[PDB]
């Protein structure tokens, strides 16, 4: 067997920003204590993976990216108790150590063991399990799912239902859970409310799904790409608007359409200007705006704090506010019981070897989620 | 009798920015339909009144300022049903019309009839009840309490307990209710939590009172004036820190003191820089920061939205989040029932004729609240 041995396999290595991935052989070390080595089955292309390529997100290079995925445990290191070889699993790019002050807090989920705030591109122990051309290669968010095999810390993996369709439930590893939780858990959308969702990609569609599940009466989708509107309406948008169609700024348009401002707004793009526009369009006394989009590295927004003094609430969240290891298995169980749908998010399927075509589809505006199969 | 007649009385007129009040005779018209004329008994000096003088707040001049006050109804216009001549009352600088979407919302209090967002300096009907030297004089926030008599709209006055000591409960008209509500209602401070309060004036002390009432374990007061610390500890601060004493930025100091960030922070000054510092010092995953201080007119702050993406909540509020006409009588009843103290806020009691000396005490750092007695 492969247990305890280096695995040679193919991965998509990013050597340089603004370049295609290189599909080539890597060496994947065996798992150390409290680590898990996973044979990947499916991985989604999230815009955050593209942010690594574009330098919107800064993480050390060279790197194996990928964070939205599902696979099967190949082997476990010493002392692992929560998964076994042959288990279906979803890697957790937001870990859940269960021990830090955030993991112990009833409403926190941004575990202090994350590799997001101050990215090292390593395992928890500060080292890498990947070699390529004899060179160490960085991890990404402790997951590195753009590889036939990855190694993750135990706090960065959840066991899921053995009957799970991995080519669908990989989306619970990022885009679905993030958008759905941003609506239902972070914003706490109320029955009969009016919501505005800026950005109608996979995450924004999942926000719409959550707003509809919460009983919103109106869900206004906002996108500069009108090709996104049909699917947004299919999953619950009641109106869609394209800011490019209007002479006035879209915050003014949305305030007029909502007879004085929306109850809940969501920024699901990653632009400083739309973060401020989304805040402005929620009602000034009781509105809530949630930032979901990832902003460009190290850039600050400018805003008038009178927008908050009148009573608005502004918040953001990682991974929909979900405590990742507790929540992922429950979300898979709910998917299996048909409590929500994932197919509306999946527009394209490709083999892993066609990863660059999958990124081209995202960048052209044509796809929502492309799922890559190993 | 005065009812139905013009009253000539003394008031403090502000003819231009950055000049002393002029204490002189004005004419006060009788109340029209749905208006109430009040003989003032006591009014507090709030920093927001000083903001009118300093140009921090823009409102039409000339003006009779004052918004934190209590008095006795002299007469009512046709159609008034909520107060009668002889009633003790507190003017409401945030009205409660009861009809607008904000008044009908369970968590809104910034009634759309307010004169804050787009100040007109008038009664609801767009006219003034004040003349001085033959010139019309603007109202301020529908209240204009720096006058022996004022006229307010019915939606801008609350009837209070007939046995109320007006030289104390005038503080329920602004500073106490604002700070206390910002803690208990807006932030929803939890038992055992750690709070940081930036600014230890009358409003910040009231925030501390609310944090202590909510059962906070630690309440860290922050002020550049160490003379403010003794009273802050008297009303519940467990520690006080002066940013000037430190080589590091105070957000770093407060993060260290709180072993990774506070649960709740409050900006109770009115500076863009301390609004961002207060947000930063709350724990990145689950912290809450409330803006209470009034920012300088038309100035934007700069901030990194990653502070929110990790999970922080940022909000602001007017008047502690309290629906004004519902809440003010209950707060007075609570004071009468010894549920909270007001004396710790009152450092000076002066005749109304010494209004300018009262403002000088505030500006010098020497007072918390001066109460002016008519
Ligand atoms: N907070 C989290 O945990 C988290 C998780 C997953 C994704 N993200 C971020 O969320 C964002 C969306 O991800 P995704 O859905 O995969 O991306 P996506 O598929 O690229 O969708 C973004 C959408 O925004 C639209 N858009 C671009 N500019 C504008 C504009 N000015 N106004 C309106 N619409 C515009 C665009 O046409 C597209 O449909 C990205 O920034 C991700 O990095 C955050
Ligand atoms: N949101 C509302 O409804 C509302 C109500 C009442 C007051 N306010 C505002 O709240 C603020 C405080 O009012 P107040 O308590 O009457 O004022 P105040 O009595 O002038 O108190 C302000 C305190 O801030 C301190 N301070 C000044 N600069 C700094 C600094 N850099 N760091 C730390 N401390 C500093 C100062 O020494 C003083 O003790 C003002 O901006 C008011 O306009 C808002
Ligand atoms: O898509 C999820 C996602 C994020 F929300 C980030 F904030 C981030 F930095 C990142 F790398 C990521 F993958
Ligand atoms: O002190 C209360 C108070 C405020 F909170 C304001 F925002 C404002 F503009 C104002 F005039 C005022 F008096
Ligand atoms: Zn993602
Ligand atoms: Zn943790
Ligand atoms: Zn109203
Ligand atoms: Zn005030």
């Amino acid at each position: 067997s492969t247990a305890g041995k280096v695995i040679k396999c193919k991965a998509a290595v990013l050597w340089e920003e603004k370049k295609p991935f290189s599909i080539e052989e890597v060496e994947v070390a065996p798992p150390k204590a409290h680590e898990v080595r996973i044979k990947m089955v499916a991985t989604g292309i999230c815009r955050s993976d593209d942010h690594v390529v574009s330098g919107t997100l800064v993480t050390p290079l060279p790197v194996i990216a990928g964070h939205e995925a599902a696979g099967i445990v190949e082997s476990i290191g010493e002392g692992v108790t929560t998964v076994r070889p042959g288990d279906k699993v979803i890697p957790l790019w937001t870990p859940q150590c269960g021990k830090c002050r955030v993991c112990k807090h009833p409403e926190g989920n941004f575990c202090l063991k994350n590799d997001l705030s101050m990215p090292r591109g390593t395992m928890q122990d500060g080292t890498s399990r990947f070699t390529c051309r004899g060179k160490p290669i960085h991890h990404f968010l402790g997951t590195s799912t753009f590889s036939q095999y990855t190694v993750v810390d135990e706090i960065s993996v959840a066991k899921i239902d053995a009957a799970s369709p991995l080519e669908k439930v990989c989306l619970i590893g990022c885009g679905f859970s993030t958008g759905y939780g941003s609506a239902v858990k972070v914003a706490k959308v109320t029955q009969g409310s009016t919501c505005a969702v800026f950005g109608l990609g996979g995450v924004g569609l999942s926000v719409i799904m959550g707003c509809k599940a919460a009983g919103a009466a109106r869900i206004i989708g906002v996108d500069i790409n009108k090709d996104k509107f049909a699917k947004a309406k299919e999953v619950g948008a009641t109106e869609c608007v394209n800011p490019q169609d209007y002479k006035k700024p879209i915050q003014e348009v949305l305030t007029e359409m909502s007879n004085g401002g929306v109850d809940f707004s969501f920024e699901v793009i990653g632009r400083l200007d739309t973060m401020v526009t989304a805040l402005s369009c929620c009602q000034e006394a009781y509105g809530v705006s949630v930032i979901v989009g990832v902003p460009p590295d190290s850039q600050n927004l400018s805003m008038n704090p009178m927008l908050l003094l009148s009573g608005r609430t502004w918040k953001g969240a990682i991974f929909g506010g979900f405590k990742s290891k507790d929540s992922v298995p429950k979300l898979v169980a709910d998917f299996m019981a048909k409590k929500f749908a994932l197919d509306p998010l999946i527009t394209h399927v490709l083999p892993f070897e066609k990863i660059n075509e999958g990124f081209d589809l995202l960048r052209s505006g044509e796809s929502i989620r492309t799922i890559l199969t190993f």
